């Protein structure tokens, strides 16, 4: 068709804010929660992978992931964006753009697992790593959620990422901290209050780049980017709220950490959600993913005993899943929401959003498994 | 009408950015005036309040400050953005983004507040305050310059809120900082310079995310907004030059603090006056900016005798007011401005400005001292 | 003619964008190469030169570089941007966003030398020296290239600035770090680990505000836009592996602070092509790029032998030359690019793209040596 150029600059600037998320978001995010000694790792781990991604998406990621092909992954025809007409149009906008918005997900979705997992993974592991997971998982998820695949086929709603992204991810990074192990040094048990300030900034980096990622994800500056916008400041706030008010009942007092995760609940959880959902539809995912991050991380707590920061899994990963879900409910008009794809009842959707959410968790563990298991036959993985 | 979707994109990028000015902008801007030992405090207040405030005004505040109404608040048609279609339009945006737009104002506004007082006031207090502060004196007084309120109707010029925002805030930060004692620790009666850099980074936040502020006040991406974009380069300059150039001259060397203080005093003072006059008078109107903003926190050092982040609101409150004076002037055409209203002399618009300076500050003040005692009287404002 | 709203608001928020490269990304970026206690000095620095360029460019800068004139400079007609009619357009947005958008670039490049020098050059004099280059040196250099003036008329491909900002910028840090010394502390041999982490977030913000850079100097929100945009992605993360397999061959291991020169390098190098290449190219200029910069910062570490934030100029003036010849070479059809001029070879472009390079080294480092000599003259350069 033909490019609106409103459009066009909305979409590069919405993807210079999803580029903004992991650098630096996550970086920063990631740095105020790891031990200053290896900060540097996880930085340059980061900032190295970040580059592999962004190369693998324009060799062949986009081609795979957008590409028409079958349910599970497109075709080569695009490989190094070959065949795409520079003024091809892909929905309203140049397909460039289109190109540049997909992979800067696929680099915050790394970025996702890295942070967390880079002070306890070989650099030459990490790479490998990367390679196999963003390859087999993301590319195909990707194109299952948003490459009209099999989960599109099916009608899963996930207007952001809840899939491809957090809990696409949460679930390598889960099978990692399972996988590599980490000694945690004495009198390092919790979180360094002193580097929390670093979390915090990562937090709202995540935030503001997160409109460009939740808005962006309508593909125009339209009244569903409007609403997506919206419902991503409200989730986000009511998460805050929910996450705080949790915390503050099970603990007597807030604390900027339960603020910052808080935060990131409410925008992993109105992810999926934001353009299918009414205003209220957001208030009350924000509320409830703030609870249910709370409830995440409390679990994982049990599991580790210490401070991680795998814990950002526990968010993204019970987030991730509340959010869809969540959106199989509030997508309705009674509701507020958008409405149900032709034929479609709220108990159908909600089957799918279940489908979605565990076909993502098995074939993201699966091949994650794979990618750390290769990493370690090869080059070992832990450091 | 219909949506200009270039004013969509613009608007909801210039939205995303005066959200980066609370988070982290103010955040990290704060961060670096206080003491380390309450800086997890601040920016816990600050992100939970900002989510507050976020929620709020999507439930009543967008209705009660953009509703039709009277001349002090408008209505609780909008209330959780009621009886508002997605495709509504406001000006030529989506009105769902002129929501976001409007919301992302009162939370700065309040960010202004609570970063500098977080640290001297009960959480639990800091809630009901915002709660009252927000309600009674934001909203009522955003209705009044930008719903058409008094304020609007007498002709008050403030393009971007020199009086909604800033004196709004500096007052209301003021009242606080008198009725809420600091115990000043030994050696700590001058700003850190190590986190001074902090401060910088902060100020470099807020005014990156003033461009959407102030150009966003627009409300469209034309030659305003253009107009308000390099007024803000150019006043912003000017105060830095300004400032620095005072305390060249006081002190016998420039200082970082004060060139941040210079930029916030520019961006602060061209704030009302930005899409109403031309770049000579933005250049004038930042270095008295600047020069006034010097003069301000050094008469408030006289009163407090040692640094605090409230000096802050000398900057705000005494550049507002100097910025909204000077809009009365430099508004006209002769002066190569926009003009004055049908009927309106140079003298008549210097009275509606100090008329609306005057209002603003006493009901500000009024407001915020019983927003502090009910929570001083309720939980306990003193921490 | 008519202004696209749509390219205004590109444009704009890539104004802001760039804008946000200097405030605060080079400070940062620098705050973290230079030794604690210099910080605040180089930050006051930066920022009220930020200032002071952006005065002297509306002052008369826009004027003398985007006016028409000769082949060196434009003319006086638009001082304080007089004679512009807000509603003027310039391509298809506003003059006054043009003015904006190129008033960043000039402020950038200042920013690039004086965050470099400024721990080393009294203050006063770097006030001066601005003064000098970026009157003699960066307005001339910038109207040869962008104004219509000897290298644009000789068909110099140069997208968004490769000479009139990198080569520019990194002749007149040479020529600084030569006439100035530093007398390195015991002990500051090498550039403190801890203080990296700014360096990457340094890094981070100039990446992001890079895509405002590259794609802004599109001027307009199209087809050319969307390829520098993902240009710049791909060759910055084909220079960030660049560089980081160099090192790893040639240290045995990756460094943060490698994989942040390697994604400057690769966003130096591909800024005077980004517009005129296809992804192909732009791999292949990152990568190059990459090692090109650890190259010639190897070679500055021969002849400095100690870790020197003025390393960053020989990523810049290295990066910066190679990307303009490579833009001579990948411009071609044959090889993805948008073409060459009428009756133009790829060697006669390269020939040009040489003569480029040779003019701004010599122009700017002539303009240079002027600036600090008479700020040696006046006040006294070295603190």
């Amino acid at each position: 068709a033909v490019a609106d150029k409103a459009d066009n600059a909305f979409m590069m600037i919405c993807t210079a804010l999803v580029l903004f998320m992991t650098i630096p978001g996550i970086a920063l995010f990631y740095g105020g929660l790891i031990r200053g000694k290896n900060v540097l790792s996880m930085l340059t781990q980061v900032t190295v992978t970040f580059a592999l991604v962004c190369i693998l998406w324009v060799v062949y990621g986009y081609s795979l992931a957008s590409g028409e092909g079958n349910n599970f992954f497109g075709n080569i025809n695009w490989l190094m964006l070959k065949n795409i007409e520079l003024t091809a149009v892909m929905g309203s906008i140049y397909q460039y753009i289109h190109v540049a918005f997909q992979g800067s997900f696929a680099c915050i979705t790394v970025g996702l697992i890295v942070g967390a997992l880079a002070e306890r993974i070989r650099f030459p592991a990490v790479l490998i790593f990367v390679v196999v997971w963003l390859t087999l998982s993301y590319i195909p998820i990707a194109h299952m959620v948003w490459g009209g695949g099999l989960l599109a086929s099916h009608g899963a709603l996930d207007f952001a990422g809840g899939t491809v992204v957090h809990i696409n991810a949460a679930i390598a990074g889960l099978v990692g901290a399972y996988l590599i192990g980490k000694r945690v040094g004495f009198g390092k048990e919790a979180f360094k209050p002193h580097n929390l300030p670093m979390v915090f900034t990562g937090t709202a980096i995540l935030y503001i780049g997160w409109f460009g990622f939740n808005a962006g994800s309508a593909g125009t500056a339209n009244e569903i980017a409007a609403l997506a916008f919206v419902n991503t400041v409200v989730a986000t706030a009511a998460a805050i709220l929910g996450w705080i008010f949790g915390e503050w009942a099970l603990r007597g007092l807030p604390s900027l950490l339960g603020a910052c995760s808080g935060a990131i609940a409410g925008l992993v959880g109105v992810t999926p959600a934001c353009g299918y959902i009414g205003v209220g539809g957001a208030l009350i995912i924000g509320v409830v993913a703030g609870l249910a991050g709370l409830w995440g991380v409390t679990m994982l707590k049990r599991l580790l005993r210490v401070d991680d920061p795998c814990d950002v899994f526990g968010v993204h990963g019970v987030c991730g899943i509340v959010g869809c879900i969540m959106t199989g409910i509030f997508a309705a008009s009674s509701l507020g929401g958008v409405g149900f794809a032709e034929g479609v009842t709220m108990g159908h959707q909600l089957l799918v959003q279940l489908e979605s959410i565990a076909i993502t968790i098995v074939w993201s563990g699966v091949v994650a498994f794979i990618g750390y298991k290769l990493a370690d036959l090869t080059v070992g993985l832990r450091v």
